[PDB]
């Protein structure tokens, strides 16, 4: 075998299978070759910063990945050295994990990967009727279904979630079961296992809490069982809880607004209460406001600990949680200054109140019409203004320091005022009063004119064109982003729920087959769906 | 016939016609089937907020 750092573990059997030499494989297995050798070189492992071919490190997974069912049947069934269908590589991936890994959502890839997956499952059921390969988790704790959901393999999900086997002795592997079919309409049951309740890591969690790099994060929710589940959960109980939370937040903001508006104007907090109705309602509003701030604070910390987001995607995702957290931080700083005998608590309070209203736009998420505006604002603030800030600051600093250098003891002779006035020129709020008596007036006018042409005309309209691109690019994507917001909202509402009750099952605990490989009968909480199709 | 809320009034003639069984339809009409029966269950009525086959 190879003993280098790059081809570590490559042996003759891997070469034979890769070369599609059935004869040499048969001879090698007949001659006592090891069918469980691990090809664990850097070439053979999952990697980012180097080309490679990760297949699962084993001859069986190599045959499976390369679309050679004959070799798979040989390795599993041959008596000289049968292969272990449940073998796990260094990553913990089985052959099914390897097959899911090498998918890429193309037509031929979908076809042969689906076929090989199906045939491997049938062979496993015949050879090992008590073995459930799909329940095996890799080192990351992912089943093949969870792995496919995580990586955004649309074809593998579209196969697995609605899988139906029309063959006896293996129908217990099916996840879709058909109850009836009429002319255009037909009713079926879907298995639902490890979609809603998994105890480790469900499909809906994996889709919703993905890192936003998944190429088909939105389309995964269009697959029919998930779409029906989210619609059912929405209509059943989540919609009312969402509206109730929105209403309570509105009441909170109204109380905070009223409490802030009637603040006292004397010096040196804290301010003594008087035996009058106004002070009692005022301090009540203060207490409720600080209470809400503390609530949001702890919710934000719980979110960050549960998700553990990285910095690179800290703001790409988790935008709304960050803003709610920042609001609560401003409230707490206001409390600290209030009890520290400083008037400047007012400043902190004011900012929180401002955010307290604008974060109301979070509750537009999940409405098909109004949700788009929050997303447009988020993308524009994160993408376009963030990049354009440096270009504009270069122009601002250059022209400001030029002008400040030119003037000798005028109104412009200070960085503060000059920068403010140039910013006003950028938005069209200038003065242009050339009624002064300083020298080099022509140079000053040329500088101001060049700045105004460069910033008011050229740069600002470039910015506006880019924002127009971003706005019009996601206007038609609303139908999907709505669904994704709906999904994450539902999962959060079910997750917290603050009553310890988790009666979130969908349909009856029904029996499908009744004839396991053993004498048991499997009740799997299947969910009924009726679908319409006008074909032919 | 079915006596539920969804398939009310459906009889063998409707099933045979849906299945495209000319022979069974001819036999059923020959055996005294009612060709004017009303299958007015919720599955077979016009509706917006439910699938069906009107
Ligand atoms: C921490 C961040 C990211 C942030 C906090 C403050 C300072 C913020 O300005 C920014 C930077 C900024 C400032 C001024 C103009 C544009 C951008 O963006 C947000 C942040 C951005 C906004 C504007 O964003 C919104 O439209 C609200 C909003 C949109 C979408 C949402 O999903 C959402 O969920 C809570 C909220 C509101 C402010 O918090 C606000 O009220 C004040 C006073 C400034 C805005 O800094
Ligand atoms: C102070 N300089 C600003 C004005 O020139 C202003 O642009 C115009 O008057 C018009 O927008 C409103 O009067």
């Amino acid at each position: 075998s190879y003993t280098d750092s790059y081809y570590k573990g490559q042996t003759a059997l891997h070469i034979a299978i890769e070369r599609r030499n059935m004869t040499l494989v048969t001879l090698l297995v007949e001659n006592g070759a090891d069918v469980q050798a691990a090809a664990n070189g850097d070439f053979f492992k999952k990697t980012k910063g180097r080309p490679g071919f990760y297949f699962g490190e084993l001859p069986l997974s190599l045959a499976a990945c390369t679309n050679q069912l004959a070799i798979v049947k040989f390795l599993l069934q041959n008596s000289w050295q049968p292969a272990d269908i449940s073998a796990r590589d260094s990553v913990g991936n089985t052959v099914l994990h390897a097959l899911v890994e090498v998918a890429d959502n193309t037509v031929d890839n979908t076809k042969f990967v689906t076929s090989m997956y199906n045939e491997i499952l049938i062979l496993g059921a015949k050879l090992h009727p008590t073995l459930k390969l799909e329940e095996i988790t890799n080192r990351k704790g992912l089943t093949p279904l969870a792995l496919a959901a995580s990586s955004g393999k649309i074809g593998v999900l579209a196969y697995i979630l609605q899988r139906e086997i029309h063959e006896p002795e293996c129908r217990h592997l099916s996840r879709k079961f058909t109850e009836w079919a009429y002319g255009p309409v037909h009713s079926s049951l879907y298995d639902l296992s490890c979609i809603d309740t998994c105890e480790k890591n469900s499909v809906l969690e994996v889709i919703a809490y993905s890192s936003s790099e998944t190429p088909n994060r939105h389309d995964m929710l269009l697959v029919e069982p998930l779409n029906r589940l989210l619609q059912d959960k929405w209509d059943r109980f989540v919609k009312r809880i969402f509206y109730f939370n929105f209403f309570v937040y509105c009441l909170y903001m109204i109380i905070f607004t009223a409490a802030a508006y009637y603040r006292p104007v004397e010096g040196l907090p804290p301010y003594k209460l008087k035996n009058t109705v106004g002070d009692y309602f005022r301090v009540t509003g203060e207490i409720l406001s600080v209470s809400g701030g503390v609530y949001f604070f702890f919710r934000g910390i719980q979110y960050f600990l549960q998700r553990r987001p990285s910095l690179k995607s800290l703001f790409v995702d988790s935008y709304s949680e960050i803003l709610f957290f920042v609001q609560s931080l401003f409230m707490l700083v206001s409390v600290v200054l209030y009890f520290s005998q400083r008037k400047e608590y007012v400043a902190s309070m004011v900012f929180s109140l401002a955010m307290g209203w604008t974060n109301m736009l979070y509750y537009t998420r999940g409405f098909q019409q109004m949700g788009i505006y929050a997303v447009m604002i988020e993308k524009m603030i994160l993408r376009d203004l963030c990049r354009f800030m440096f270009v504009y600051l270069v122009f601002l600093f250059g022209f400001s320091t030029a002008v400040v250098t030119l003037i000798e003891d005028g109104k412009y002779n200070s960085l503060y005022s000059t920068c403010l006035e140039l910013f006003k020129f950028t938005i069209g709020m200038g003065d242009l009063e050339f009624t002064e008596n300083y020298d080099f007036k022509a140079v000053f006018i040329i500088l101001l004119l060049a700045y105004v042409i460069l910033t008011y005309i050229l740069l600002l309209n470039m910015l506006i064109a880019l924002m127009g691109e971003t706005v019009n690019k996601i206007a038609q994507e609303s139908k999907n982003i709505w669904k994704l917001q709906r999904a994450i909202t539902i999962l959060d509402t079910e997750k917290s729920f603050l009553k310890c009750m988790r009666k979130a099952f969908r349909s009856g605990k029904l029996l499908q087959v009744g004839f396991t490989p053993d004498g048991k009968d499997d009740y799997r909480w299947c969910f009924r769906v009726d679908e319409v199709n006008w074909t032919t």
